[PDB]
């Protein structure tokens, strides 16, 4: 094999090696596979409001679930894969950065996907969102191609379609190739090797999969991704002229460039009939918060600064006027490379569809020390947004009561803000309009302390996740019928409990429970999976 | 008090003493007291169903909250109080029986009650259910009376009525006088001194408060209480001829006798005009479970056995044919003293009102080794009900899915089983009829891991407690209109996070938060309090 791949894994496995799952072969779904019995008939009573009686989502609405390669696959060294930065991080700093977990095995989706798909068909899911592992295709990020990796996703996609799941592919879901980080700092690249290497990678997967996959996302949540570049292991190999503050905005630029160029390739492939016609964009996240004090001009300014730094910095170069928002430029200056007119030519209009991972909406309080004073000082704790960013403010009205129900406190950013969904959608489609509409591409619940339950029946009756999924879907439905939002789909994070980055398998986002103390990693439906099923039975067109 | 009060407390305090609250004086409520602001107006949407639109509880419905003296009061040693078995238990075995808590202070309701009552008025509560501390009235259980104790409840009752809360009094809520346990084993008394001592106590409080308190319960959950008598500190002082197993049914016998004789005294005081005419009963708890497999005769029999040991053993002697359930006698034998003809003269019909602490409904799986094999073997883990008692059975259908949402795993007996309320009330009113009707005398939610929250806004939006209280109230409202249940009130446990017995202040049951890290133990409304308030506004006659 490759000597530099072997060396990279050696580097990763130096304190401790990759562990292997109990099951390392593709599973066979017996024709007789017995699904666990339904919950009692009264279980779903009361979640659905009569406000939505009879309403349907548009024909062709993608009613789906979402995962991510490194979060669900496992098989971290299988069939020629190369390490990502996360494989390195959690094998060297698991105790302080990865909650003592690693993504070696996670849910073993890499080998269990046929069974997972069969279980999704049981619920009536019609769409399967996944991401491709870059280092399964190019184990060193650039150079040679790993055919076994390419063939693996052919099989996944084929299996998904067999079970009635339309496949939606994300190109990059945060799993940066270790090789590229070491060689030139990956997304910190002061030149443009990263764009070229991402373009080569994306081209390859478009060509290999574009006939089967007709909805593409280049990047999952690039703003959240680039904010992680401020830390380990990225800041072991910063290129000179880059530090942990500029690294965030050098990542932003390089990511916008990579997305624009990839999109040009994709459109060339569609326009030439090389691959099936399809649509492409990226997944935004976060929200335009409501001001803590209505009609307070400082709170409105910090709210706008929140949207600018959290959504606008990517959305406006793509769906906007082609530049970064004016407030972002006035605050970060030379740390955020200007978009040359060549840059803008690739990036403006490079979004056929918008997608918002709309987990929640926040509340903005202007910095207590004054916004002007805060934006001058890169060391102020509320820089650059210059709202009070801590939880006692970001979720709390002047009343001291919260905007809504909190989830697990290890993911304290997550709240149930369903009544605010429609205004988020209105703002986004009027501000970042895309010819192909908007997906609600990720939303899900981390039930408080679900990881501390020991008995299955206590886990599976998951009220607040059931409530959150139902509430959010209801507002999506109403957004279509009452606001005329061109809503294309709804993808819940996630169909299984999975490896939640720094929190590892502790944090539980699935509408199915994964038994991590069982060698087979048995899935079990939670009540929320059945609530999702019932909602699609009631509010999808089936004729 | 006597030197015997000093000796008993010296015994209780032998390893570490009773701690004192930062505030040791009765608080006064400033006229400008500022309640915290309301939740957003969308916060309560969607909880109430249309099934109940326009429906109202009967006129005079008691719409209230419940506490118990030792769970909320604190002031464990103040104003002459004597120690209870729990004061001893948690000052001596705290790390193994009390979760390293004790009831020295709890919520400091003993000094804070005027403020608590102002906050309950702001919610439109109209009924306050409370228990009287026996050892505040008789510090030794028997003998001398502590006048400062009697005067304290005079002022509590007066403050309650002033804030528009009808006072509902429980004579005994588990706080056994330590002196009586050392002297003759308290409720394990193989004679009848425990009955005399309880009756003298009940008399004293009936006379003192019966003009202001018109709804009385002798005992809170006597089945649960008596099950504690199998353990510490009660099993350090069993009389000869009593063991951890018979202590439960000796307790059961004496409580029934104490109840009958106390009710007798209650009626004589009413007949003679010494006190206002009211109603007395006791609070049952638990449920008649559904069988795991419907139509399975084994599951149906173990379900009946459950009701017999959990409800029938107190309810049948009082509200039914006046004897213990047959299955109870057949299984327990001479451990359960027979009810004499005289006994029955006091006990039978001694219940003007039924009260059920209707937290939950269970599922009954017949014992897997077979009911016949289990009833004959006191060593069997499932004796005497001879259903599978463990959590993976008591809450789970054969399907593997639960009957309902679980609450916090440290109180796993609690689930949300609102769909089953109307059936429970049908069974109870048809089987244990009371002229005065039935109270839903306790129900509430322990929000999972609420104790691990560190920011207040995360505590107060308490979705599953809010859902639970609304689900339960809704079904209660339907029991009145669709089933014709003479439901006399609904008292939720509890108005404050408080001292939850062996879990101490860790388990959270209040629709208000209590800040145990704050010297003033400040209260904050959770969303559930506002949900309770709004249900009262929508569904009480005014
Ligand atoms: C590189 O980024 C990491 C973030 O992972 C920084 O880690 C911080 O280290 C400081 C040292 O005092 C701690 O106070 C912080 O708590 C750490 N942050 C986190 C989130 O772990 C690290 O300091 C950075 N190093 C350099 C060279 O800038
Ligand atoms: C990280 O890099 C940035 C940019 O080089 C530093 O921020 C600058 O600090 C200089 C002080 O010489 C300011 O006058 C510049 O205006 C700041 N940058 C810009 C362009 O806004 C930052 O301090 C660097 N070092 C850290 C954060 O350790
Ligand atoms: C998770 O799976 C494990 C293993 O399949 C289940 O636990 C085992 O149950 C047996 C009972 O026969 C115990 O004696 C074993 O010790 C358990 N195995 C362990 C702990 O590794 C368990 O029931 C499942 N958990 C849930 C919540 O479904
Ligand atoms: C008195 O009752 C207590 C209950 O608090 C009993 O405590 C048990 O002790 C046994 C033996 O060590 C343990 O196996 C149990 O786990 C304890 N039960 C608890 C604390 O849940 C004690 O055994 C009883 N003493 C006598 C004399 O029977
Ligand atoms: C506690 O005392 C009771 C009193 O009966 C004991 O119950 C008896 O147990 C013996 C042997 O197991 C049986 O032969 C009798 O039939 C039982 N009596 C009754 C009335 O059923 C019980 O065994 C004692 N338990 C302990 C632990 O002391
Ligand atoms: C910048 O913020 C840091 C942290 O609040 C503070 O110590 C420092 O004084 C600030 N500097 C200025 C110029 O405000
Ligand atoms: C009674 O139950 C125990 C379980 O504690 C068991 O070991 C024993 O065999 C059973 N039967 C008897 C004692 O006849
Ligand atoms: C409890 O009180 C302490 C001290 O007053 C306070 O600092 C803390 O924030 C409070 N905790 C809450 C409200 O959860
Ligand atoms: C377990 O086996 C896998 C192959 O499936 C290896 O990649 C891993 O290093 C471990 O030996
Ligand atoms: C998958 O991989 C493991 C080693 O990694 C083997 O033991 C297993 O039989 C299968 O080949
Ligand atoms: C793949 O195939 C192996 C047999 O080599 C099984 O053991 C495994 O469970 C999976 O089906």
């Amino acid at each position: 094999g490759t000597a530099e791949l072997d060396a990279l894994w050696n580097l990763v496995e130096a304190q401790y090696p990759v562990q292997t799952a109990a099951v390392t072969t593709l599973v066979t779904v017996p024709d007789d596979y017995k699904f666990e019995a339904d919950p009692p008939s009264y279980a779903l009573a009361g979640y659905e409001t009569s406000e939505i009686a009879g309403l349907k989502f548009p024909k062709g609405f993608k009613f789906g679930v979402a995962g991510a390669a490194i979060q669900v696959e496992g098989a971290a060294k299988a069939e020629g894969r190369g390490p990502s930065t996360w494989d390195y991080l959690c094998h060297h700093y698991a105790s302080t950065q990865c909650n003592n977990y690693d993504p070696d095995i996670t849910t073993n989706h890499y080998y269990l996907y046929p069974l997972d798909f069969a279980r999704l068909q049981h619920l009536g899911i019609n769409t399967y969102s996944f991401s491709i592992s870059w280092t399964r295709i190019y184990p060193l990020g650039a150079g040679y191609v790993n055919e076994a990796g390419l063939a693996h996703y052919d099989a996944v996609i084929h299996s998904a379609k067999k079970y009635g799941l339309e496949p939606v592919g994300t190109v990059f879901h945060w799993d940066t190739p270790l090789s590229l980080m070491l060689k030139y700092g990956a997304w910190q690249d002061t030149g443009d090797q990263i764009v070229k290497d991402f373009v080569t990678y994306a081209t390859t997967v478009f060509k290999r999969y574009g006939n089967e996959v007709k909805t593409w996302f280049t990047f999952n949540e690039p703003r959240v991704f680039c904010s992680q570049n401020s830390g380990l292991p990225y800041n072991l190999t910063y290129p000179e002229g880059i530090n942990s503050t500029s690294a965030v905005f050098r990542c932003t630029y390089n990511v916008l460039k990579a997305h624009g160029h990839a999109v040009k390739v994709y459109r060339d492939l569609v326009a030439s009939g090389t691959i099936a016609a399809g649509e492409i964009g990226f997944k935004s996240d976060d929200n335009y918060p409501i001001p803590a004090r209505p009609g307070n001009a400082d709170d409105e300014e910090s709210a706008k600064r929140h949207e600018a730094f959290r959504i606008g910095i990517f959305a406006q170069p793509v769906y906007g006027n082609g530049d970064y928002p004016d407030v972002v430029k006035e605050t970060v200056g030379d740390m955020l490379p200007a978009l040359t007119d060549e840059d803008k030519g690739y990036i403006k209009g490079s979004g056929d569809i918008f997608a918002i991972d709309g987990y929640r909406t926040d509340i903005s309080h202007a910095a207590l020390n004054g916004i002007a004073n805060c934006i001058r000082n890169q060391s102020d704790p509320n820089w650059p947004v210059c709202e009070e960013g801590s939880d006692p403010f970001a979720h709390v009205y002047p009343s001291g009561f919260a905007i809504g129900q909190s989830a697990d406190p290890l993911s304290s950013w997550l709240v149930n803000s369903a009544p605010f969904i429609r205004d988020q959608l209105k703002f986004l489609t009027q501000t970042y309009p895309a010819k192909g509409g908007i997906y609600f591409s990720a939303f899900g619940w981390a039930e408080d302390a679900e990881y501390d339950r020991q008995l299955l029946y206590q886990i599976t009756w998951d009220g607040l996740r059931t409530q959150y999924l139902t509430d959010y879907l209801s507002q999506l439905l109403l957004a279509v019928h009452k606001d005329g939002i061109n809503l294309r789909g709804a993808l819940t994070w996630s169909f299984v409990d999975n490896w939640e980055w720094g929190l590892g398998m502790q944090q539980k986002f699935g509408f199915q429970f994964v038994n991590q103390s069982d060698p087979d990693l048995t899935r079990t439906f939670k009540l929320s999976a059945h609530a999702y099923a019932q909602f699609g039975r009631n509010h999808l067109h089936h004729h």
